[PDB]
């Protein structure tokens, strides 16, 4: 009949050991020399099914890895930008060796539910993985098309034909993982199934995520983001692919953090140094239960914050030492304090301060909590480096959002991470949020990427360039077209296309009309 | 107890009666003064369910209808181009009053399966409606975004704020219908559900459909395309909306037709006039059943075709008249034959030539059929005019593809149609497949749309302008960007956006970040 | 020249005022007599666009409202179960007046990405709203099919035909909202556009959400769940629909809470009473029993201060006392707090959610009538006309109740005010049962099993689907065709 | 910088050559011994891209082939039925080695647009492949879940656990290809990407696709359907997979055909033998049809030739084009026969044909070289007819696998005695019908239990759930009764603990 087991019991153990050995051998590849796996080959194989699946995503990540390995070793950089759709990706393939898929661009132009909006990662998590597939399936198509044209013409005739590399690895945005760890693994699975060569996940909290240059970004504990990076690697291992994992931190300008449970975040959590105040939350509640609204509540909250005199604990300590009237050598004590207290938890920092003769210090990080229950933090490059260093073992590349295209801070960040992991690859957001004309003169704009590459930033990208380029020409053309009709098409579009040799100008051929026509003749012939 | 009927059997008839009355009242509206409906209000209402649904697409078509009514009457035109995605649509809204969604563009950039390819209408049929929805949901969002910013500001400060009309009616490509009449109705249903103000369907056959300017187009019989147009209207009626139905004919350049069953197509079907030849099918068969396969079989067909001496029937008749000594008045016989046989079936035409004393005409349009069984046909503007006239009662606007931006032929096509229906709106494809620099000087390029508007082409569009504009800026920026890094971004993109005052340059605000933040606060 | 404003400047204020007036008029309807809106009609309108859209969803929620108003007032109840797909829905339509779309069933049979998994609300949030569309579009189709049949047939023969009400209002699972408040509004927008008559949202946290009868369920603060419920009403108001919002609380068996920020939650947060103990988190590198966790009151009562401490924060609670409690040490690794759930806790939460919910549901460990009575009475002691909903969970082992009590359970709960009841996974279970039974028999005796276990039974019960072609709408579509070419 | 070619010009030729070699090697495998490929390996490779992709569809394809090969050789059969969704597929997996995905069922319950309707193949063509993915992703998940459970337990205890083969090969409905040849290859590409082990395609016309037992089905020419089967194999070859291609013919009951261009169709096309009549179209336009039809005295050519005579004609006229048949008939003294198959045409332009089993055998034999299995859509469960069809096809291709659709509509209660009902499948398998299926069983079982339960539930409430659902599940040991474990809660909980 039709009854049979998935696997004959007699062979279950054999197949398991054999597969386990294969994974341990795989993990030995140089690809993983910087990767820390807090789990065993046995644990991973034990989660796999009986049918091994191969993914073209794997090939692309291997390709991407070969590229970034070179770039970093030579202190050069591969740079690209956020691609919106297929037309754009086929043109980018001629000059850029990678492709970036922006979640910001996806919210405004590719939500799988078609409901657009600001960059809040609040679209269905199928969104970015579907954009990857949208571009990848188009890349695979134009590759087949072109190979067909090339192999179809006499060898001596090929020098005239194009030879574009359409299979440019795609790095996609995973936002914060769209939920818990089980969601992170499912998202990663889609990304691999859809073709991503690599993905990036940020240490922000889902439900509140904002674009890197917004005020009020909320972070998650360092341990939680590490879990996310581990979950991604675990899912990739289960699927047997080399998907690159990129860690992004928003600790530079972040002002909030979900919990203070992780001692590594203690040094940066703001505490109320005023013993007389009642909790902000209590104050704010009473304020609302009294009709206070808008600017009132704000004023009431603003005053509380000021009287609170919020500071990181080390600052609270240094201020006490310097204001003292009994402590001998304030500079010496403060100096010894800061040195020993670095990276210590709050309890240990307090213990250190007391051992150095400083009196007890009032420091309360609960009273300043927001109505949601979040804690306030004073981030910055130092906070960013701390996090990057902690993520490093679980990240193939690290990225830190910044406020301006500041070379020095990029240097500061890089040297900070490299002090611990000299070979850690770095990625950088050449954000269009920065007013580049105001930020730096042309000559420096022209060398910025190169200068950053010298620092280890081997992969750089202009997040929203696709959006802006499409908007600019659309605004320009639609206007001209409305003013002078077809004169605008020939002048602003068709002629420039010819002069530049844009292959799309010959739309029929560019679309694969001949390619499919030959597929047809082959079947009917 | 949870058992109850959908509707009380006692009131079923009263409700049906009232609905029918409404449908009839709706049909008397001037919106339908040119519309021929081969079915009754009772038939339509009998296909409806018990829960009436209203679609924003209906509002969009009414808006479209008002716009096109105005243009045609003033002999002006609204013109737009094929929009690729949301970023593009929000910019078009500033200068263009309508939006076009191309099936061609959808093939290379928007198939529902993500499998791209050439314009063959072979992607899943949800492809174009989904693109309509993609753009329509974005327009809706941006209209919300802008109203909030405007209403949130003091009346006195609004003059400084943008006042873009994002709700530009969308006209979509329904290809040939993606299957039979039931497929046509399902397609129209999704278009209506996705926000389409109008859709266009062409007289090519699905499966062999292709680019409007590609050689070898295959036509379906006139009756078939009319059925499609009627199917569209019926579905719109069932759903209670004013969806515009635009008919497109590919007869100007088409060389094939699927069948010879429709007498209206007989005047154009090509027949072999050499009684010594054997059917092309048998020849090619016998030929391939012995190697030769390749360019040899090709040439073998060209020769047959040459020997066949193919002609439209009227010409075959006239050729026999001018070579029959038994005919005393050849000029009179020919003229009389042409006058009477005009628009008649082959059988009627043969009966006419017969009555006029014309000898037996050897004409065989079956022998020239392709291996797929397709008949040959000589189309052209005259064939297209004939089809447009036959489609007009079931089409809100008519479109005839052309080989070149030829004003004279466009005027010829318009006159042909207006001779019978002087108020028939027309549509024109300002094709980017045409070499404009080579077609007409710049000053004439700028008057072209207006010239065409004077003829009644009240709605015109550059099918693939979105593709090309996007390709251009992408090639240019990507190249420069790979050459001078960030210098190119500020020089070619950011600074120009600033100069031009492009709202997107402040992407956060443009994306609706302020709008959602206020939604947030409202909910506290 | 194709350039024109969205709205002429001189009309904007007049259009706003009029629309704001319409909304205030709408909100005065008795449908909203229990509804508390912490926002104004003006705030809502200034969030709308210039094109009003009407949804068949609004019609269904109105029909649903009319149904539940009746059930509650008569102290009866409508009961249904989770539906899997169209075939099942066309059959349920004949006997039950509402339809339920389970998030549990959706995870195992309908993720938008096709990746199955346990009930963790970790599929793309598009999942459940799509399942609603799936069934609703099918309901609409069959409504058309049947109307065509009845209307086209001789009036004297209509009594011999079916007259099924396929338009049975659907209530769907919105899990915990799938993220932040903006996600909640987007999800609601989807449910409304897809056909939902009402949706339910629970006070668990995304990422940790588990099915009602799971172990350590984690709750969000009372205030956070209220925001979710207000976000839902807010989206419905923007869209102009009457969508029902059902509040579910998992407080009866929850053991953890994300934060202690809300004072209404203080009365249930467990704190260590052993000064000798060091933080639990530190030890994890048991402590519990030794910690002697207690609620502040069960620690203060060691006379009648409880009467003035009721519903007070810990700060205010301590104050009352004067005239050792530490809840930080017990915190989990994630930073969560320990809490003692229970009916009392659920009642407290139910009461806080009430002004923002059309119906309230409290998960229970067993189908316990007495507990259901206690919950109902606790809520009603404050909001006597608050509709309640109940999960006739297939997770329970009914034989927990004798056959005779099984038959009256729904009726008894109905007396308590549980006007809407549902078996979450009945759809999954019925399909599974018949599938196993049939596939097994079919593998043994071939077509004999089909004639005996399926075909013959269908014809005897007169299942309309047995006439597959007619059922699927073959005659309906065939007529549509003849009408177009006729 | 970042510019580089897709492939170095100095390597293209060699890679091409090596890949072309691999394809020829692949095609020499026994899997393809019965397969005719009207194209070259060089033609296929020249259509591929530079990135090779592996599909689990292929592994399943191989598995299915191994199964069917065994079945046919032993004259046994694998049989299954149309599956609706994941729940059903996990139960079917215990007792059935294959899974069928019905287009009919997909139309009433799975259109990718959610718009249901009768079986007319007019849903978006992503419908069926999407259903395949729906079931396959579910199979893959449960396979992992169970593997983890089994491996996580000590060997000595595994015999107490389930060991269901969830990876049951899925055969799916491709209708008529959903349009032209370019659509056929696209639809085939999706099926392969989605996980199909095999697909079947029928010889009806797409715009008028009807379900098997329908009134007037329209057929495409033999050559057109062969083009579809070849298009399927080509796409499979391009993708490097072993996808099974099943050819279905509706010629047993079809009454129309799009065109008379294919000579192999000539012996079945009905013609008018009445010379005094005007074409039907002309008649209809001048405005009765049945009237014309009757006065037309429609017959197949061979029959028209006979009547004329009243004759070795039938012998030499076998499988001959009309122009040949005519040439034959006359060479035997027979007078010019009046035959016109263009006058009977429908208003859509369709020709009339008299189908039947002989017509179906003809088509099946014509498709055989391009099909891994052949199926003749039939309505009545007639053992003798099935025998007639199989012997007809086997007379030419004795090792040609056959498929069979077990009528879900016909009344089996009176169709044959119970004994005969139980042996029907076994008897067909003996004829070479190595894979059989009940297209709509999934629909009916779900429909049956739903009506029964919804009714009982509305009558006795929870009592009904205990009596008709929960108790039986427990007594039958249905794993789904413990929904949490079954859904994979422990698998995911453990997955999370690992992280
Ligand atoms: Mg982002
Ligand atoms: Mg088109
Ligand atoms: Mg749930
Ligand atoms: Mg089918």
């Amino acid at each position: 009949n039709m009854v049979n087991p998935a696997v004959e019991p007699s062979m279950e153990d054999d197949l398991f050991a054999r597969e386990v050995a294969e994974v341990k051998q795989w993990w030995s590849d140089p690809r993983w020399r910087y990767t820390k796996r807090p789990f065993t080959a046995e644990q991973i194989v034990s989660k796999r099914g009986n049918l091994k699946i191969e993914y073209p995503s794997n090939a692309q990540s291997k390709k991407l890895w070969k590229i970034l390995e070179g770039r970093f070793q030579k202190r050069d950089a591969s740079y690209t930008y956020g691609c919106l759709e297929p037309t754009m990706v086929t043109q980018m393939a001629k000059y850029l060796d990678t492709v970036y898929v922006s979640g910001w661009q996806s919210s405004s132009t590719a939500s799988s539910s078609d409901e657009p909006g600001p960059d809040l990662a609040d679209y269905p998590y199928t969104t970015v993985p579907n954009k990857v597939s949208h571009l990848f399936m188009a890349q695979l198509f134009h590759d087949r098309k072109q190979r067909h044209e090339r192999l179809s013409a006499p060898k001596s005739e090929r020098s005239k034909l194009q030879n574009i590399d359409y299979l440019r690895p795609i790095i996609a945005d995973a936002d914060t993982g769209h939920g818990g760890l089980t969601a992170v693994m499912k998202l990663t699975k889609l990304f691999i199934e859809k073709g991503a060569a690599g993905i990036h996940i940020e240490d922000q909290a889902p439900g509140t995520k904002k674009c890197g240059h917004m005020g009020g970004k909320v972070l998650v504990p360092i341990s939680e983001h590490i879990n996310r990076l581990v979950a991604i690697r675990a899912q990739a291992d289960i699927m047997g692919v080399d998907l690159l994992a990129i860690a992004r931190t928003d600790a530079e300008a972040a002002t909030l953090i979900t919990t203070s449970i992780d001692p590594r975040d203690h040094a940066f959590i703001l505490g109320c140094t005023n013993p007389s105040l009642q909790p902000l939350a209590d104050l704010m509640n009473t304020a609302e239960q009294s009709g206070k609204t808008g600017d009132q509540l704000q004023a009431i909250e603003d005053e509380w914050m000021a009287k609170a005199n919020l500071k990181r604990f080390d600052d609270a300590v240094v201020d006490v030492i310097n204001s003292s009237s009994s402590i001998r050598n304030p500079k010496d004590v403060a100096a010894k304090y800061l040195q020993a207290a670095k990276g210590k938890s709050n309890r240990e920092a307090r213990a250190i301060a007391s051992s150095l003769g400083v009196p007890e210090i009032f420091f309360d990080w609960d009273s300043p909590r927001t109505r949601e229950g979040y804690f306030r933090i004073k981030g910055g490059c130092d906070c960013a480096i701390n996090r990057a260093i902690a993520y490093a073992p679980y990240a193939d590349a690290i990225w830190m959002e910044s406020k301006l295209p500041d070379y020095e801070q990029a240097k500061e960040f890089a040297e900070g991470v490299h002090a611990v992991y000299p070979e850690q690859k770095l990625a950088y957001n050449l954000s269009p949020s920065f007013n580049w004309k105001t930020a730096m003169p042309r000559d420096e704009q022209e060398t910025y990427i190169r200068r950053l590459a010298g620092l280890g930033y081997c992969w750089q990208f202009i997040t929203l360039a696709g959006l802006h380029t499409t908007a600019l020409i659309s605004d320009r053309f639609a206007r001209a077209y409305s003013e002078v009709g077809m004169r605008a098409y020939g002048e602003l579009v068709q002629e420039p296309e010819m002069e530049l040799g844009v292959d799309v100008v010959k739309h029929q051929k560019w679309s694969g009309a001949t390619y499919v026509d030959e597929l047809q003749k082959m079947v009917t012939g």
